């Protein structure tokens, strides 16, 4: 027996590949917690075991506040990214409760459930734009614009400014410690200027939306200007990137498992179950967001010094054989199917009801209206996107639409 000091390469995070699951399993079988080179040169750990991910997700010794980063990382993150500085996503107790309170009611299940008719119209309006018996990229035609439209209408942001939101979201979702600095600063400043002007307009006649609730909190001193702007940015990013990748990953997985797609066609009621299995197997967030040791700490026997990054692999947690029978089998009937793909504890996804509802309406409507859509390319041509973001998602999903039935 000899002690081993190997550090998981950066690429395990930034450039995983088509099947990174075997690699994660090999690391996980040896230990739940490992040194990882993310960002490059940093003291950082990856957590791969389901149960230890679950503990870490809720462990208050891990801070989400950017001021708890070592100075060289803190200074770089703050100068670049409006995302990391002032929202509930990057807040510990008690700031987390203050930053969460103005928006939490808007995301309750029974409230979100009233968006069903408008979501259905958005989905139908998008499918109406498909070329019948043509070819689409499902991401650009549907998976991106559907949830962007939903969160835009729900905030009371003009749908017309779609491509600005798509670009700002993609750039500002990237890790400011790994991604081009100039790009993120420009995105931060362009987002700031747009929303400064929109808020000033919306203030002069508050409308009864979420943006009006957010403006009210700002005007009452519950949010600073930065916290209003950072909060809007999280809601926009987390609002559409995750749902986009759920529809993209999910459609690819169903086409890769055609008998289970036929099952969903025959019995549409199974679609919520299929959504949960999509989230376990290829969850839109492969990693939980920024966490740093606030103090010297031990997690599952490994000593993590103060200031170390701790990266939680939701992807690895989804395939843990301690939790799931046949973890690498995709089975839409898996039940119950408890997973960590929406996180756990105080930062549990506020969007989960809204994401689950959009998933059900999206897949129900695609399967009903396009009775036989298929891949437009050989499956080996379907590429997973590599970037510094928390995402697990496709570059593109070429689809032959086939016949298109009316809404
Ligand atoms: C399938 C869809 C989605 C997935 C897979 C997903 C995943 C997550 C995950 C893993 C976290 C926890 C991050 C952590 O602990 O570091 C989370 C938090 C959050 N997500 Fe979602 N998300 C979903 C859709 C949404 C939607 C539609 C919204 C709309 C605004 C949303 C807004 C939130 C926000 C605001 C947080 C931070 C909550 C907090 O820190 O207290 N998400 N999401
Ligand atoms: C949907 S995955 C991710 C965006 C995201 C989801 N939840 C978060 C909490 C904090 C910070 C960022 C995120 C992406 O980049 O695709």
């Amino acid at each position: 027996h000899h002690h081993h000091t190997d550090v998981i390469p950066t690429e395990f995070f930034t450039e995983p590949g088509s099947n990174p699951h075997a690699t994660a399993a090999e690391y996980r079988s040896k230990c739940p917690v490992h040194r990882i080179n993310v960002p490059p040169g940093a003291d950082a750990y990856a957590v791969l075991g389901n149960k230890v991910v679950e503990e870490a997700l809720g462990d208050s010794r891990l801070s989400k506040q950017v001021e708890n980063l070592p100075a060289r990382y803190r200074d770089k993150a703050v100068a670049s990214s409006l995302l990391v500085v002032g929202n509930l996503g990057f807040a510990d107790a008690p700031k987390h409760t203050r930053l969460k309170k103005p928006i939490s009611r808007a995301f309750l299940p029974a409230t979100v459930a009233q968006l069903r008719p408008r979501i259905q119209d958005i989905v139908d309006d998008l499918i109406d734009t498909f070329p019948e018996n043509g070819e689409i990229d499902l991401l650009s035609s549907f998976a991106l614009p559907m949830p962007l439209t939903v969160i835009c209408e729900y905030l009371g942001i003009p749908v017309a400014d779609r491509p600005l939101f798509l670009e700002w979201s993609y750039i500002l979702s990237q890790d400011p410690l790994q991604h081009d600095e100039a790009e993120l600063k420009a995105a931060s400043e362009e987002f700031t200027d747009y929303f400064t002007k929109l808020v000033a307009e919306r203030r002069t006649d508050l409308r009864d939306d979420l943006l009006s609730e957010i403006i009210r909190a700002r005007d009452a001193g519950v949010y600073s200007e930065t916290e209003l702007l950072s909060t809007l940015l999280l809601l926009i990013i987390a609002g559409h990137k995750t749902v986009a990748n759920m529809i993209g990953n999910g459609t690819a997985l169903l086409l890769r498992h055609p008998q289970q797609l036929e099952m969903l066609r025959a019995t549409p009621e199974l679609i919520p179950s299929a959504i949960e299995e999509i989230l376990r197997y290829e969850g839109s967030a492969a990693w939980a967001s920024l966490r740093v040791a606030a103090e010297d700490m031990q997690l599952a026997g490994v000593d993590i010094p103060k200031g170390s990054f701790v990266h939680l692999s939701l992807s690895s947690a989804g395939r843990d054989p301690d939790v799931y029978d046949d973890p690498d089998g995709f089975d839409v009937t898996r039940s119950p199917n408890r997973h960590l793909s929406f996180g756990h504890g105080p930062h549990f996804c506020i969007g989960a009801p809204l994401g689950r509802l959009q998933g059900e309406i999206a897949f129900s409507t695609l399967l009903r209206r396009l009775p036989r859509f298929e891949l437009a390319v050989p499956p080996e041509e379907v590429a997973w996107l590599s970037d510094s973001s928390l995402s697990r998602g496709l570059e593109a999903l070429p689809i032959r639409v086939g016949e298109r039935l009316p809404r």
